[PDB]
């Protein structure tokens, strides 16, 4: 196969802090980023202009979604607060209490209306728009699904758990896990680590293969349809991948937080610690 290389085609500047997560909303006329400026910010993904900023959290930014089925933006961060937003009316609508400490990420299910957090305090928690043990350190990533086991949680324990009980739990990585990634399929998935981003099929998550390479600290994992798999860490380096074979096609303060695509995945968006947003599209 072949895959073309991605090249840096906009900056998007504004946030006062470390962008440390990107989310696109359905109709792929806007994104929306959070920071360490306990901002969170939307922008119009055309222009790259600032349409809208909102505040309310009193810590950092660290996850974002728009949820499919409804007008409304969910955010986590580290002041250990969940919110809902409702952009229409531009203010919070509900809390969402019970976690016990900074909340590093969220998923929305496809059409069951529930919430996912993952926290420091080693759990994750469903909300209507349970509890989820028995993870010994902090989740860094989760992610949603349809089909069982609809819930896939990435820890600082080195391990991956399918899931309010656990399923499978692998624990293959040698180093603690900090991104997950399904593949829009759902046949497949990855999981990112220091050490190799390994491949896993649902929904037993048998081991597929590793993927060798990425020597740094993997904080994103994002793929297209095309099979285009994105690694972003803490140093800045990005490693392009096709999915299928594994190979890594291209390679490109400062580091990288958040990596996202458009609704059309012609164009990649990365929030990274130097305060801005990049975009890249293919060559
Ligand atoms: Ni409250």
């Amino acid at each position: 196969q072949w895959h073309p290389p991605w090249k840096l085609y906009r900056v998007i500047s504004g946030h006062l802090g470390w962008v440390r997560c990107i989310a696109v909303e359905p109709g792929n006329q806007w994104f929306v980023t959070g920071s360490a400026d306990r901002t969170i910010k939307i922008w119009d993904l055309a222009s790259g202009k600032l349409k809208l900023s909102l505040t309310g959290h009193i810590s950092t930014v660290r996850g974002v979604i728009v949820s499919t089925r409804s007008p409304y933006l969910f955010s986590c961060g580290e002041d250990k607060q969940v919110k809902c937003w409702d952009l229409e009316y531009n203010k919070v609508i509900r809390h969402y209490h019970g976690h016990l400490s900074a909340v590093y990420g969220l998923d929305l299910h496809p059409t069951i209306d529930v919430l996912v957090t993952c926290s420091r305090d080693s759990t994750a928690r469903i909300w209507d728009v349970h509890t989820l043990s028995g993870h010994t350190n902090a989740v860094a990533t989760v992610r949603c699904q349809a089909a069982e086991p609809q819930i896939i949680t990435g820890s600082h324990d080195t391990t991956i758990r399918l899931w309010g009980k656990t399923r499978v739990t692998l624990t293959n990585h040698k180093k603690s896990v900090r991104a997950v990634v399904l593949h829009p399929r759902h046949y497949t998935f990855a999981s990112g680590s220091p050490d190799n981003i390994k491949q896993w099929k649902f929904p037993d998550g048998s081991f597929i293969q590793n993927l060798s390479g990425h020597n740094a600290i993997i904080n994103t994992l994002t793929v297209n349809s095309d099979g285009v798999l994105v690694s972003g860490a803490d140093n800045g380096t990005m490693h392009l991948w096709d999915w299928r074979t594994g190979y890594n096609f291209q390679r490109v303060e400062s580091g990288i937080f958040a990596c996202a695509f458009d609704q059309s995945e012609s164009r990649l968006l990365t929030a990274e610690a130097d305060k801005t947003i990049k975009v890249y599209r293919e060559d």
